[PDB]
């Protein structure tokens, strides 16, 4: 396919403040959302049907992430903690304490025995899921950490920060293996590995996404056309159909680029505030998007390709 044709299927209302993050469960059945309203909500991935609310954080939530078996969630909160949740029972299994300021980002490793987190306190922490203990504190950056992500076999962590750096860490040793420096260093507002783990996708607050070969330490692709100067917006690799890059934008649109040609192939209209988060379904051509305070809704979009 040369262009996808995503169309709005469902609009999911329920959060009473800005939505911060949406994530599809690895088994494809569910969507989790986090919000400034201190809640996690679970929704059906295919019908958008509200399932349940998970509560417990004392302040807003900035991020949520699924374990690989789709049975657990981890959330990152302004209350300086992460919480590990059993989704079926709703129970908080562990409260991960150690960060000294807002926790902004989180992720399980593929094995899901570890959680990585990034904080306003400028550190990256690695946690043991089963014990709830912090295993390593990495002196990762000199400004708030905007994103953290494990690669495909969990051996590496990538982190990004308003200090303008992306760094690659050895999970086991905690050593910094790579620092990515462009010809300039605008604040990096998001980063994640490509599915094959050979690239990293990095968002910067100069309306630019970049695809890096992080080993070579060189930029391969650049994506522009959207607006991103203020917020940390999630971006994605869409791989179920055509190979796209997907991102939210501060002009209330979802942007989709051809990964190879860097050309915009679709802009999804519907939201009425900044689209802060997008997620791509693991097996179907489905995108979830979520918006900030003036909108508060989550949208599910489906394409034939
Ligand atoms: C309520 N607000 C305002 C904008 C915003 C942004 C985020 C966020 C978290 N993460 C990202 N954006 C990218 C990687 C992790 C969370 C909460 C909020
Ligand atoms: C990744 N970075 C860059 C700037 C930033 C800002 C905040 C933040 C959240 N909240 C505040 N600041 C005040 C009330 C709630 C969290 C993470 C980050």
């Amino acid at each position: 396919p040369v262009k996808p044709n995503y169309a709005l299927k469902f609009t999911l209302a329920g959060h009473t403040k800005a939505v911060s993050s949406v994530k599809f469960s690895p088994n494809g059945e569910w969507l989790a959302s986090s919000s400034a309203d201190k809640l996690i909500k679970i929704w059906g991935a295919y019908d958008g049907k509200f399932e349940k609310t998970i509560s417990g954080h004392k302040l807003g939530i900035s991020d949520v992430a699924w374990s690989s078996d789709s049975n657990l969630l981890v959330s990152a909160s302004d209350d300086k903690t992460l919480k590990i949740w059993d989704v079926s029972s709703g129970k908080c299994l562990k409260t991960l304490k150690g960060h000294s300021n807002y926790v902004f980002c989180c992720n399980f490793n593929p094995q899901s025995n570890l959680i990585v987190s990034g904080s306003f306190d400028e550190s990256v922490r690695i946690w043991d899921v089963k014990t709830g203990k912090c295993l390593k504190t990495l002196p990762a950056h000199s400004d708030p950490v905007s994103a953290v992500h494990f690669n495909r076999d969990g051996s590496l962590i990538v982190s990004s920060s308003y200090d303008g750096l992306c760094r690659i860490w050895d999970t086991a040793s905690g050593q910094c293996l790579k620092t990515l420096i462009d010809d300039d260093n605008p604040p990096v507002s998001f980063v994640k590995f490509s599915p094959n783990g050979k690239y990293i996708l990095a968002a910067t607050l100069d309306n630019t996404l970049k695809l890096w070969d992080y080993s070579k330490g060189k930029c391969l692709k650049t994506y522009t056309g959207h607006k991103n100067e203020k917020y940390c917006i999630f971006a994605n690799f869409s791989v179920t159909g055509g190979k796209w890059i997907v991102s939210g934008s501060e002009d209330n649109l979802v942007y989709i680029w051809n990964l190879q040609t860097k050309e915009i192939v679709q802009k999804l209209q519907g939201h009425t505030d900044v689209v802060i988060s997008t997620a791509c379904h693991p097996t179907e051509n489905i995108i979830a998007s979520a918006a900030l305070e003036n909108d508060k809704t989550i949208k599910l979009w489906k394409s034939d390709c």
